């Protein structure tokens, strides 16, 4: 039935073993700084996988897993303290932004936005408050803006918090063109430290910004309009900014906030230059047939748990019965009306959404984009990178 062929009915073998995860896939990743341990360092995170592996420890929602994290940042943000009183400041924000990488893997892969009390949330109010201490130490600094959620109805919350971060040069006189970051499941504001690097790098302003159900979204995760409003109070916010040009703005949905960059591609087609889905999903990846077996592929962790929740579900049974009707944008028939350019990056071999939700969107409104890798895995990295930015360069061009 799936493109993803022989591999869908596959049990990928780091399933419910945190030590075959590590062995063969993050310890690698961490040791090369990427995705999930970009700006972090292996010789904060090898002791800490031991302990996990001679414990036997598997369950990354369990609290056994998230505390074994946090005495290594207790430790790093000591050491960014020294530093700092030694007038240390680059080393400071360096070990600041690595205690940030070891709460962010410790509260993988989903912090429970039902659940507040819960040591995720604690794990990451502390990366939030490593993060902006490293990133206030930069030329170029990130700040954290509290846009209030003027749009909100229903069960939406009052404040939208974002990431600011302005290149040099940025004024009234010269306004910068706007690249707006939607993040994911397991990625929140401060995790697209080089995502922020590049865009300054070209001469634009990044916004960061979490995805309804997740984090400090105030959106309704079971109202699903709740998103158009979330963009309305952003959008309105930057439009006032004077060195802001939302007249040059695209999104970069990333994961599962690639599925709000396709929504408001459409939803929001006339405030955007472009619109980037990187690893989207937005129809086939909430039938069941496909949900039945999610967990079985390479996301490092189960899912589902979190996808419920994120989708505004109190249970997964009820979550695989009615999301698809509700949530896909096919189904909805968000898809049949234009859009602005929008780029759908993915691997083929994407087990986590299916390929498929990038080929549906041919099928319906204005011509869309795509590069789709084959044999890779969800997100096609490395390859997808590079042509990201190669492409807002042609989207914002001068
Ligand atoms: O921002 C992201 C999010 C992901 O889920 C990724 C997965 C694999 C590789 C890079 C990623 C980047």
């Amino acid at each position: 039935r799936w493109i993803l062929g022989d591999k869908f009915d596959t049990v990928f073998p780091h399933k419910g073993s945190l030590k075959v995860l590590w062995e063969s896939r993050w310890k690698f990743a961490c040791s090369k700084s990427v995705y999930p341990f970009h700006d972090g360092s292996i010789e904060d995170f090898e002791p800490i996988f031991n302990h996990l592996i001679s414990k036997n420890i598997n369950d990354a929602a369990s609290d056994e897993y998230t505390q074994a994290f946090l005495p290594t940042a207790s430790a790093l943000e000591e050491k960014a303290a020294q530093a700092l009183q030694a007038g240390k400041h680059e080393e400071a924000s360096n070990l600041l932004c690595r205690a940030a990488v070891v709460y962010r893997i410790s509260r993988f892969p989903y912090v429970d936005i039902t659940k507040p009390n819960s040591i995720k949330r604690v794990a990451f109010e502390r990366q939030k408050q490593a993060y902006l201490k490293a990133t206030s130490l930069w030329t170029q600094p990130i700040r954290e803006v509290t846009v209030p959620h003027t749009y909100r109805t229903g069960n939406d919350g009052a404040h939208i918090p974002i990431y600011i971060r302005t290149p040099a040069g940025a004024d009234q006189s010269n306004p910068v063109p706007i690249v707006l970051i939607m993040t994911g499941l397991d990625g929140y504001r401060p995790d697209n430290s080089q995502r922020t690097h590049e865009i300054l790098a070209r001469g634009w302003a990044a916004v960061v910004a979490e995805i309804p159900g997740t984090a400090d979204c105030p959106a309704d995760p079971a109202d699903p309009a709740s998103p158009d409003r979330l963009w309305d109070s952003v959008l309105s916010y930057l439009d006032q900014r004077p060195e802001l040009n939302t007249a040059k703005m695209v999104v970069w949905g990333l994961s599962a906030g690639g599925y709000y960059a396709i929504r408001a591609a459409h939803t929001h087609r006339d405030r955007l230059l472009g619109a980037i889905a990187h690893g989207p999903g937005c129809h086939y990846y909430l039938d069941p047939e496909w949900l039945a077996k999610v967990n079985d592929h390479e996301y490092p962790f189960e899912i589902t748990a979190a996808w419920a929740t994120k989708h505004g579900y109190k249970t997964v049974e009820e979550f695989v019965a009615g999301a698809q009707k509700k949530f896909s944008l096919v189904e909805t028939g968000i898809v049949d009306q234009p859009s602005c350019r929008l780029l759908l990056l993915n691997g083929v071999d994407d087990g986590v959404v299916p390929i498929e939700d990038c080929l549906v969107l041919f099928e319906h409104g204005s011509p869309k984009e795509g590069r789709f890798y084959k044999g890779l895995p969800h997100m096609g990295y490395p390859n997808s990178l590079p042509v990201s930015y190669e492409w807002l360069e042609q989207v914002l061009a001068s």
